[PDB]
């Protein structure tokens, strides 16, 4: 164990869409990761939120990780937080450090969908397709049942339409106008923004990865084909035992037939852009970028724990 994580400020680190601290308390969002950065000399704290929610408004996750960081700072006796936020935390992370700038030191993003995700396009458009809303409301409850079960503290704020409609390319655009940062590019350009940003007075680094596993290849008929170059083909042992391993290629390549380009399955390479971008070429879909399902990842997929550890160096060398 050393100080090779130690940063000045405390790791705030920020589940998205279903998550909490521990499934069922059971299963670490982040998983191994606040053990590694701990044994790395990093003070560490993981939020737990509202699985479906919105960012913005008085119920949204927002508010709920102002809150438990201004609990951080009372517990640690610091000043700022350091955000790290995977998926929708990382625009969680940006509400927090646009309406509380004093309390943030920096906001790493983790295959967060700036620009929305087109899987989530496609779910609002199936979903607007019944005008009945049957097929909202019984989806949503199952949705809204599982994050109540499954959230460490039977948090029962979730709200699976609210965040769906959060999470489509078209609201994350009205998000941006409505919390804009530095560190995004212009729309459309699939380029990044400045690596920080003075807010109210207050410097923050910024910075992102993303996860390309998911790979288009030759387009017939109409249809463009797709790979997941983090597997070995078929027989690559993620494939057997992590369920999101397919289901990611397959989202994936729904994806990239609605124009994402390379992604992670869920979040396209150019959505995952802010601040300074350290990689976009990790083989990962977009739960290789936590460390799951239980540390399994495709045979060409970096160690995703080692990446976040090292990023935790780079805070310490940076001064934050
Ligand atoms: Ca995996």
């Amino acid at each position: 164990a050393d100080d090779y994580a130690t940063t000045r400020y405390p790791i705030v680190l920020v589940h998205g869409l279903t998550g909490t601290d521990k499934y069922a308390g059971v299963l670490e969002y982040w998983y191994g990761i606040q053990e590694d950065l701990q044994q790395h000399g990093a003070t560490v704290y993981v939020a737990n939120l509202s699985g479906f929610q919105s960012d913005d408004g008085p119920n949204g996750r927002g508010e709920q990780l102002l809150a438990y960081v201004k609990t951080v700072l009372a517990a640690t006796g610091a000043t700022k937080v350091n955000l790290v936020g995977h998926s929708q935390g990382g625009l969680t992370s940006r509400y927090v450090a646009a309406v509380a700038p004093d309390l943030v030191a920096s906001v790493t993003t983790i295959g967060t969908p700036h620009r929305g995700s087109e899987f989530a396009d496609f779910v609002q458009g199936v979903l607007a397709y019944d005008p009945t809303g049957l097929s909202s409301s019984v989806i949503a409850a199952f949705v809204n049942v599982f994050g109540i079960l499954t959230s460490s503290s039977h948090n029962t704020n979730q709200d699976a339409l609210a965040s769906l409609k959060t999470l489509t390319t078209a609201q994350a655009a009205t998000y941006n106008q409505n919390y804009p940062s530095a560190g995004l590019g212009a729309p459309g350009s699939c380029q990044t923004g400045a690596p920080t940003e003075t807010v109210g007075g207050n410097t923050h680094l910024l910075y992102s990865w993303a996860g390309t596993a998911i790979q288009p290849t030759l387009s017939v008929f109409g249809v463009t084909g797709a790979t997941d170059t983090s597997t070995i083909p078929l027989v690559d042992p993620a494939n057997a035992l992590d369920p999101s391993t397919l289901a990611l290629f397959g989202t994936g390549t729904v994806m990239i037939n609605r124009g994402s380009g390379q992604n992670d399955g869920l979040v396209s390479k150019c959505s995952a852009l802010y601040g300074q971008v350290l990689s976009t070429s990790y083989k990962w879909n977009h739960i290789d970028e936590i460390n799951q399902l239980l540390g399994v990842r495709g045979a060409f997929a970096e160690d995703p724990v080692a990446v976040i550890r090292t990023h935790a160096n780079r805070l310490k060398l940076a001064g934050v």
